[PDB]
């Protein structure tokens, strides 16, 4: 029965610190102020998130966790790959929107000088593999290169959403992210290179 | 003179010590010179890195354009252009590491005197010129907007490189970028191209 009160305990202290994050500012908040809210010594919060911005990794996991399940149900629904690629950058866009407060700081753990947390982040955060998924059937289809990996290829969609989301977030809140991510995503699809237009029909 | 006696004595004392070991009243000291002096020409220790990287950029720009006068071909200054820079990040690493970080400084009005004082897009946009004219690029974004992506992508890898993963072959990977936004990741297998 340990185990299922540590998992309780776990969930326990995720919700409250996101409670306080919500109404008060994850800066604002203090480990002291989640221990007190969620029923624990401070001691036990630290021993379940080190460190605050672990709890928002958390979240952040959570809510890539949501749309890998979403990706995959559509590939399997038959959806074209390009279609729900444009979909993810889309719905993206607007969870990105509707978080911002609570994912930027999330967003500069990626940045921490300190590489073991940096690298903690990322895995975490795995989008750039959500996107490699949706590209396979792509390769497959004999439409993709071969000259780059679908891992790296993913990674580097997943890095141009990040630097356009930090920056959304950070500098420019009133631009359009859904258009600046549809552009990442048109860019390094197709290239800046023309490409054939198809015999009209 | 001075501003230059300054951010040479600021070089010297990073090089010797260590950028984020030395500090404002240091450097005013080896200038001979106020810590009010130093503040009036530098107000935080980064902007002499962004003075640096500037430096750095126009002699690149120097590079670039002399290559186009000599009939280099566009692509062919691009791939020039990457090939220097890895070079140059792996060199200067050190240095260059801390004035990455200033570029997404919290403070927008720091972080927009560091996008202003690097603008490595707008340099790509140049080259990217004739291919504009040539009619081969795409019409739906600009070419400061392209190359604004290009030079983006540059800071994530090199930004990686310098401070994480320092095991990769840099060039490659600017090879790489500069590969899958000119021609996207979709191939090019037209039995017809245009041309
Ligand atoms: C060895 C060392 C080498 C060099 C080492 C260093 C290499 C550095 C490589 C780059 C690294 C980074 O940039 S990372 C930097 C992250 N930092 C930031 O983003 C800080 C931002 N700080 C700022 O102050 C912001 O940039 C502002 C406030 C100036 C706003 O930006 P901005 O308005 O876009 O600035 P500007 O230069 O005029 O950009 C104009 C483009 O944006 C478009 N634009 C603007 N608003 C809109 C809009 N609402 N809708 C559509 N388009 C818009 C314009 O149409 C045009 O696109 P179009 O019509 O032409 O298509
Ligand atoms: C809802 C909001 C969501 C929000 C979601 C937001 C997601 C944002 C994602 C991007 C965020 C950023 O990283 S922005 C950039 C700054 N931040 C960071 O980079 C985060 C911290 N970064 C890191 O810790 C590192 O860069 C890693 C972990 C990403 C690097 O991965 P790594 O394996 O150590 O290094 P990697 O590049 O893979 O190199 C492996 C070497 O071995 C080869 N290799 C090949 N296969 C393998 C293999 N299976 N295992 C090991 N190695 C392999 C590779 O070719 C390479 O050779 P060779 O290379 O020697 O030839």
């Amino acid at each position: 029965v340990r185990e299922y009160q540590k998992k309780r305990r776990r969930e326990r202290i995720f919700r409250a610190a996101m409670e306080l994050f919500r109404n008060r500012g994850f800066q604002e908040t203090t480990a002291t102020e989640i221990a007190k809210a969620a029923h624990v010594s401070r001691g036990t919060f630290f021993n379940y998130y080190p460190y605050k911005e672990a709890v928002l990794l958390d979240y952040g996991s959570q809510l890539l966790a949501g749309l890998r399940e979403e990706v995959r149900r559509l590939l399997a629904q038959g959806r074209e790959p390009v279609e729900v690629l444009r979909h993810l950058f889309r719905v993206l866009a607007e969870g990105t929107a509707r978080e911002k407060d609570l994912l930027l700081p999330m967003f500069y753990e990626l940045l921490n000088p300190d590489p073991v947390r940096a690298r903690a982040a990322f895995e975490a955060l795995p989008l750039g593999d959500l996107i490699a998924e949706i590209l396979k059937p792509l390769r497959e289809q004999g439409v993709l290169r071969q000259d780059f990996s679908l891992e790296r290829m993913g990674r580097t969609l997943a890095d141009l959403y990040f630097l356009s989301a930090l920056r959304w977030a950070a500098y420019t809140p009133g631009r359009d992210l859904a258009e600046e991510l549809e552009k990442n995503l048109r860019l390094l699809l197709e290239g800046m290179l023309v490409r054939e237009a198809p015999a009209p029909g």
